[PDB]
């Protein structure tokens, strides 16, 4: 389940696609929890492309139903991150996720 709530401008048409490589300001957030993952701190934008299942997949739908210049807000259910699992010593099992996800891409 992936939930946007987003902070408005940009166009609101230029929607990602496959075989499209996409630029992307993440700033992840852990519910009631302290942050655990930023693309701002090494100026980095983590570019990535669509389809190859590289990044998780709740990040993987929010991205698709984002638009150039836009600014969303997930919010990752425990089944389609790590919630079984659970990233070892950075994501505990059973978690709720939460990104700032800015969508300044190419292609």
């Amino acid at each position: 389940g992936v939930e946007i709530e987003t902070i408005s401008p940009g166009d609101g048409r230029t929607f990602p696609k496959k075989g499209q490589t996409c630029v992307v300001h993440y700033t992840g957030m852990l519910q009631n929890g302290k942050k655990f993952d930023s693309s701002r701190d090494r100026n980095k934008p983590f570019k990535f492309r669509i389809g190859k299942q590289e990044v998780i997949k709740g990040f993987e739908e929010g991205a698709a139903q984002m638009s150039l210049g836009q600014r969303a807000k997930l919010t990752c259910t425990p089944d389609v991150a790590y919630g079984a699992t659970g990233h070892p010593g950075v994501i505990p099992p059973n978690a709720t996720l939460i990104f700032d996800v800015e969508l300044l891409n190419l292609e």
